Parts: C-alpha cells; sequence; structure tokens
C-alpha cells in the first residue's frame, strides 16, 4: 500500500479524487490532508483515518509519504510541486501543471535528478465518450483517419464580471483536458490553427475557441463554446472507410454532484452509444451501435501505483505535457486568428 | 417577355437554366442557344421553338435579346461575357465568373459604361435548406449571431488519378457556392483561415476543405470533405439565445436527377425540417420545427427580369462577386493551413 497525501481540501478533493482513491484502500492510503480553513464536510466518518493538518510541514517529513497529490489553487501549484519534490516525494499536480511552459521543465528536471515522477492529472483519458472513440479509432474500421472533432460546450449566456490572463480562459481551462485526448492520439501535430474570442464579457478572458491541429493530412479539431443552446456530437472521426459519432459525455462527473460515489449504485448511467457506419473488407455498408466504453478517473491512481511501485512508465508522457502547454501559450503568440507551426 | 440567349448547350444548360426558364414562358423567351457543335438533345420537343446555332454574332446581332447566359467551359466566361456587353446584351455567367479578380473588375467597369448588367449565376441563395437558415436567422430568435456552420460533403472515397491546378480544385469548384451564401448574409469578413488539403489522391487538386470567415466576433464556417459516411447536418447557427440546426440540403437537384421538372407534382419534394431551440423574453426554453422554405433556382431569372425592366438592383452585388474570387485566390497565397486579413 502507498501512502499519499493531499495539499488542499477542496471541492477537486473531496469530488474528483476521494472517492476514488478511498476506493482502493488495499492499494493506497490517505495518511495526511493540508489544508486551512475546515469544512463540515471532514466531521464525516470516510475521512475518519485521516490526519487534516494546517502545517505543510509535517506532511513533506513524513518518510512514509511517497505521493503527494496537489489540489490548491492554481498560482500555488508550481511552488507545492517542487517543495514536495525536494523533499524526495512523488507528485501529481492539478491543472494548471505550471503557469508557464518553462516552469514545467523545470519541474522535470528537479523529478528526473531525484529519480521520482511529478505529472498532472489527466483524468478525461479515461471518460466513457473519450475511450469510446478510441476504441473506435483502433478498431481499425474506420480505415486512414482524416478528421477528428471534440466539442465541450454549455450554455452559459451569462458571465459575471471577471478580468484576468490567457491561463484564466476557456483555452487554457477546458483545452488543456481535451486537447491532451487528442495529444494522447496522435501526438505532436505539425502546425495549429487558432480561433480564440471573448463572447459572453468583454471584460473575461477568452470563453470561445477552436484549436486545429494538423497531423500530416490529418485535421484534429477541439473547441469550447459557452453558447450552444443545442449540442454538438461529443465526438466525431472520419476515416477512409467511415465515419463514428458519439453524443453524451462520461457522466462519472454527473454522478458525483448527485452524490453518487464509485461502485455505487447506477454510477456513470449512461444510455448514449456511438454510432459506427463504416465498409467492410466485402464492400459492405455497415452501421453499428456501440455500447459506452466504462470511464473510471480512478485508472489514474491505478496507474500511478504501476509507476511508483514497479518502475512503470507513467501514464502521461512528459513530451505530451510540454507540447500541450506549448500549443495553448502560441495560441497568443499573435491576435486570434492565427496559424503557426510547431517547431520541434 | 423578355428574350434570352444561352452560349453553351452543356449538362448545365439543360439541367439548372431551361427547366426554370422553360417555366416562365410568360416572363422568358429563349430566342438563340449557341454551340459549337450540334447536339442530341436539342431534338427533344420541349426545345422545339428554339434556334440552335454555331454563329455567335447570329445572337449577339439580335435587337430583341436582352441576356446573354454564358454556360461555356470557364476558360472562355471572360471572353464571352465581354464580347456580349460590346454587343449592348446584359449578361449572366456560370461558375466561375472570371478566371480572375482583375478580369471580374473589368467586366463589372465595361457593364457599368453600358450601364447594362454582367452578374454570375448563384442560384443556391435560392436553396430551401439555406433559405431556412437565413429566414432562422433572420427571425431574431437567435438573438447576437456568434457561428455559422455550412457543410457540403460527399463519401465518395474513389478518385482517379487526375492533375490539375488549383483552380480544378474543391476549394473553387463547390466553395464558390457556399462562400457565397455567407458573403449574402454578413458581406466582406476581415480575415480568412484556410484548411485546404487533397485526401483521396494525392495526385489531385484539393478535394477537402474548410474556410473560416470571421466577422467581428462572428465566425462562418463553409467546409466540404469527400469522405464523409456519416453527415454533418446542412446548417448550424448559434446565437446568444439559441440555436438552429438543419439536416438535408435542398431538393431541386435530386428531383432534376430523377427527371421531374419544376412544376411537376412532388419536384423537390423534401421531408426534413429546420429544428429551433432558443430562450423567449420570457427565459422560457421554446422548440421549433420549421418547414423547408421553398427553394427555386428559376428566382434568379425573376430577378434579373425585374432588374432588366424595372431597373431593381441586382440579386447579387458587385462586392460580393469580388470577395469571393478574392478569398478562393488567397487561399492559394501560401501553403495551407493559412489565415489572411481582407484589406476588403
Amino acid at each position: 500500500v502507498i501512502n499519499c497525501a493531499f495539499i488542499g481540501f477542496g471541492k477537486s478533493t473531496t469530488r474528483y479524487h476521494l472517492p476514488y482513491v478511498l476506493n482502493r484502500k488495499d492499494s493506497w492510503h490517505v495518511a495526511h490532508i493540508f489544508r486551512r480553513h475546515a469544512k463540515p464536510e471532514e466531521q464525516a466518518p470516510i475521512y475518519s483515518h485521516i490526519h487534516f493538518t494546517s502545517d505543510l510541514d509535517e506532511v513533506l517529513n513524513d518518510p512514509d509519504v511517497k505521493l503527494v497529490v496537489v489540489c490548491t489553487h492554481a498560482d500555488s501549484h508550481f511552488e507545492y510541486a517542487k517543495r514536495a519534490l525536494e523533499a524526495g516525494k512523488n507528485v501529481l499536480v492539478e491543472k494548471p501543471f505550471t503557469p508557464t511552459l518553462a516552469q514545467a521543465k523545470e519541474l522535470f528536471a528537479l523529478a528526473k535528478s531525484k529519480g521520482l515522477t511529478v505529472t498532472p492529472y489527466q483524468n478525461r483519458r479515461f471518460d466513457s465518450c473519450f475511450l469510446t472513440a478510441k476504441k473506435a479509432i483502433e478498431s481499425g474500421k474506420l480505415g486512414e483517419i482524416v478528421e477528428v472533432e471534440s466539442h465541450f460546450d454549455y450554455y452559459r449566456p451569462v458571465a459575471e464580471t471577471k478580468p484576468g490572463l490567457p491561463q484564466d480562459g476557456a483555452f487554457y481551462g477546458l483545452g488543456v483536458h481535451t486537447m491532451d485526448q487528442i495529444i494522447s492520439l496522435f501526438g505532436r501535430p505539425d502546425h495549429v490553427a487558432y480561433d480564440i474570442r471573448s463572447l459572453r464579457n468583454k471584460a473575461n478572458p477568452d470563453d470561445t475557441f477552436e484549436a486545429q491541429l494538423f497531423y500530416g493530412d490529418l485535421k484534429a479539431i477541439v473547441k469550447t463554446s459557452h453558447l450552444v443552446k443545442i449540442d454538438y456530437p461529443k465526438f466525431i472521426v472520419h476515416g477512409k472507410k467511415g465515419s463514428f459519432i458519439k453524443y453524451g459525455i462520461d457522466q462519472q462527473e454527473t454522478s458525483l454532484k448527485a452524490n453518487i460515489m464509485p461502485g455505487e449504485p447506477g454510477f456513470a448511467a449512461d444510455d448514449s452509444v456511438g454510432v459506427l457506419e463504416y465498409v467492410n473488407d466485402e464492400g459492405v455498408t455497415v452501421r453499428e451501435e456501440m455500447k459506452p466504453e466504462m470511464g473510471d478517473y480512478g485508472r489514474v491512481y491505478d496507474a500511478l501505483y504501476q509507476t511508483i511501485t514497479h518502475g512503470a512508465p507513467n501514464y502521461v508522457k512528459e513530451s505530451e505535457v510540454l507540447t500541450n502547454l506549448e500549443i495553448l501559450e502560441r495560441g497568443f503568440e499573435q491576435a486570434s486568428p492565427s496559424t503557426v507551426t510547431l517547431a520541434k
């Protein structure tokens, strides 16, 4: 069993992490939880075994803790990650990994010297919708892939005034997850075309974007908007032999918000299906309905266990992290719309 | 009744012009049809009243001819149009208007000096799918428009090798129509983002494209691909108060190919509907299913009638034509993908 520690006890901790970790008692043990103010959500029995503390000193000096999870405000992610590594602990950092690309390299350099692992929390690589699109692409039924389109939208027309930097916009906010999915499938692109804008409140950072990643002749589109009344399909994949369409997004989050935990009845209840229409070897057009693949954000921790306990490679490659961060930053080199060619 | 004449007697003339013109005998009379070589179709009883000739002068010298329709090979459009205007005739030209922007500008200057009308044939401005989207946009129900998406796709995976120039590709071929629709609604864009690729056969001109026209904060997307097994909606429109979605394209071409002529029972029969979902002034979400507006390519001739007889403005504005040609040309200004800003 690996002893882990969480830095921060906010909603992200209690909703997107603990439910999955506390469900793996035979593999993980939440030894510490750092934070300041409390929450009437601490008096709960489920956290009875945890040592909540307001001194990050006791956490990092614990020889038993092998993993620190940073779930605090974005501004503190870099420093907490660095301090944890200098203490000799592996680190999982929620988005953002670091404010800048240079800092990401810095963090990776320190970890490599100590021979430790530092990585972002890319839990959406395990979304049911995404996994279904992945299975469809790896089935080979679609032939050579020529286009992929991923949507992550809302219909939230009212935006309270809240100025910020690019890092506070939707491109960094949601694009980091959606683009990471694309990169995890096709790697690093040759070119990137950007369309970034602020539609709801002109005082705020972008709330609408579309990034087009070009891999040779394959174009991968990632887009989000807070002004979509009628939803687009969650994923669309076109290949020379056929198409795959998936409406509906992973339901883990919906369940968690409705106070339904992993393993519990009706968790991630999903009645959608992926549609697959292609031409088989015999030249006959076939149409199939795929039952959604199962999603499990917990797989992040099962992979971390592998890395820490057996030296297994990190579920998220360093290059995929840097590529993603680099694409995000270059989207601001010149006013939108713009196009760039990735050097490295 | 206005007398007209056609330069060229190919498929375009017998499929997209005559069926409509011959249904307006109280408005128009086809006096002559020029063609370099006699064609078998000239023997169809429906053309018995038409004088077919290989002597162009016999047409341009006819005092009663007021409109000349150029439907020959693209490379001869400028030459025939200029000759018709010099003979004092109004001119309607099939795609492409001219090979270049300068020639187009030259055609308009000549027409202006003679008080004549020269215009392209943009019949898709009367496609039922497009007209329904236009009605939705003009209804005000969607509120400020932020995104428009137009698709004109196929699933034709086989493309025999047939080298050519940019002018032979899908962008010039189909984009001329889809971009014209966007231009007729919003005008001249500030910027254009291009993605032009040749996927089926690398030896051939482009068969895949996506042009993004920006009008302030509004983005209009026009795209086509010959590798779409599962179709996208024909039009998608998103505004701040709602959305409009329309699957299915105008059915006039389908009827024409099935040998059903305009005015005949069942012509362009369409069972699709435009779907609308918006938030009303009271804050309630309203759902509406719109019956497709009726499309009629002959409305081009009804417009030419008014223009020629009563001096009504031409259905297509000069600026829209020049903007279209410029956008198409600049798509090959640099390697794809690319973005450009329009001075006009």
